[PDB]
DNA sequence: CAATGCCAACTTT
DNA sequence: TTTGCGAAGCAAAAAAGTTGGCATTG
């Protein structure tokens, strides 16, 4: 066939899989870079290259890696309904991609929250949870005071399905937050369904909360190396603090995965420990 | 105005 | 992260989070 007309195929097929939404969104969205890239040729290896060095070019590593492996699973299902015999994206490199967003600090956390100051009520409370219970955004604006029971708070994390209990006599120390102090301040102060409210006590969405934590960054005008922290980096700081205020094992749990290994990424430093010297 | 939601195109977990 | 394939550790799969730009409405 062509191209776009297998790529339609294709595309039928992923709507299969069981695939969540956001999921899917996700590899559509590589499917139509690769539609706007290539022709609609039969079938180009390095036409294939081409594309891709293009986004490693611009530095769009992570792209770069997604968009080819979801080419080249493209073509291992158009090679298996038979319609070509060669996966010309086998003899592609994989593009190297490390992470450059900057984990955040004790500290750094304690100038953002300062200059937080100018945002809504709900921002520097939602900073108090997000890094107390470590939990991701995503469900931090899903927590209902009806998910508090006999002092916990039970969370089922929407991205992984995973299920805890989490003790409201929390507390982290290195920065003094209180878990059941900063869930008063919740009821008081924002007083809505979800213990995330809005300026009008209604629920609010993950992405603006990411989005006022980013304008308070800059309000801050703290400087970082590489990509700057962004609010998602409140649950490795939570992670990190626990580790030393308790043990790895709590900090574990807390952060929820389903492995039972306690591999985890969240606990690493990523060289925060240095510190580069300025040159004034 | 300013707070928010939505679509998009990237990067992370 | 979690899974997968090969048996140690990366690559890929699945599902987020991040944030500019446009549009809407208190």
């Amino acid at each position: 066939m062509t191209l776009h007309s297998w790529l339609d195929r294709y595309e039928k097929i992923l709507a299969s899989r069981g695939i969540k939404q956001k999921t899917l969104i996700n590899y559509m969205s590589k499917i139509k870079a690769i539609r706007r890239g290539l022709p609609d040729a039969p079938l180009t290896t390095k036409e294939i290259a081409a594309m891709l060095n293009g986004y490693i070019d611009e530095g769009k590593a992570a792209s770069a890696k997604l968009i080819r492996s979801t080419l080249s699973d493209a073509f291992r299902e158009a090679i298996a309904e038979g319609h070509i015999t060669t996966n010309h994206v086998a003899a592609t490199r994989a593009a190297k991609s490390e992470v450059r967003r900057s984990r955040l600090t004790a500290d750094e956390y304690l100038k953002i929250y300062q200059a937080a100051e100018s945002s809504p009520c709900w921002l520097r409370l939602a900073m108090e949870l997000a890094v107390v219970t470590g939990q991701r955004v995503g469900d931090l604006c899903e927590m209902k005071w009806s998910d508090i029971v006999d002092g916990y708070l039970y969370v089922e994390q929407s991205k992984t399905g995973v299920k805890i209990a989490i003790p409201t006599a929390l507390h982290i120390d290195a920065l003094g937050i209180s878990m059941k102090e900063t869930l008063d301040k919740c009821k008081e102060i924002l007083g809505g369904e979800t213990i995330i409210a809005s300026t009008r006590r209604e629920p609010l969405s993950s992405g603006t909360v990411s989005r006022y934590f980013m304008r308070a960054r800059k309000a801050s005008g703290l400087s970082f190396e590489g990509d700057p922290p962004t609010f998602h980096e409140l649950r490795s700081l939570s992670a990190r603090l626990y580790e030393k205020q308790i043990s790895d094992k709590f900090a574990q749990h807390l952060l929820g995965h389903k492995s039972d290994t306690m591999a985890s990424q969240y606990r690493d430093d990523r060289g925060r420990e240095w510190d580069k010297i300025e040159i004034k």
